[PDB]
């Protein structure tokens, strides 16, 4: 159901580790099926699991990991900081970046707001 | 005006420096005259400078810092992950939180949320 605030800590921790090995579909099976995307947050959403996939896939060699604790609330929501690197045209980089995410009953991502911009960006 | 995605950077930086010296009417002059906190997240917000000032005074030997960079958008947002220590009778404790926060036109924060519970809080 709700996830409580340790649930929402391995949540938000597992969502990393599928992240970090690039299981697109176990990724998109924790969104909510009417899941929104805000990625960047400030950015039009994204709707729905079919839209979530194809961020996703286009945007999954990728490394990523926590860089501090998840900080989780009782109201099923939490937001965490995390290190993303990549390659982008044979170019190494590294994007620092905190997601906010809301649960619902259910136990999966309703809403997800990924914070960052290029100021966040390293080559 | 509505802060670049730099300045926002720069003022979530400083307003953790402000915490750490705890100077609680330079932090109140952060905030829109009528902002809301939301902290912990979760909890129902106050509203106003004078509750604003009321929370922070009572809350404020206090450290803090950032323990990672701040995450800014272009829509004069951002979020920062941080760790407060501080002495709740005798006992040292430290704090992991990450806020969220929504600045104005003014430059002013119109929202702060704190995400945080107890399973962020070591002894
Ligand atoms: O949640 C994410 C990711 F998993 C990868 C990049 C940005 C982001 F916001
Ligand atoms: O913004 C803050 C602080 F400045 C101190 C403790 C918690 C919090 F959310």
């Amino acid at each position: 159901n709700l996830p409580t605030a340790q649930e929402v800590q391995g949540l938000m921790a597992r969502y990393i580790e599928l992240v970090d090995v690039g299981d697109i579909e176990a990724i998109v099976q924790m969104y909510a099926d009417d899941a929104t995307v805000e990625n960047p947050f400030g950015q039009p959403p994204i709707h729905g699991r079919e839209q979530i996939a194809a961020f996703y896939r286009q945007g999954l060699k990728v490394r990523a990991c926590l860089t501090g604790p998840v900080r989780a609330s009782h109201n099923g929501c939490g937001a965490m900081p995390f290190r993303v690197e990549m390659v982008w045209n044979g170019q190494p980089c590294a994007l620092d970046v905190i997601d906010v995410m809301r649960f619902d009953e259910h136990g999966r991502i309703q809403t997800m707001q990924a914070y960052w911009s290029e100021v966040n960006l390293s080559v």
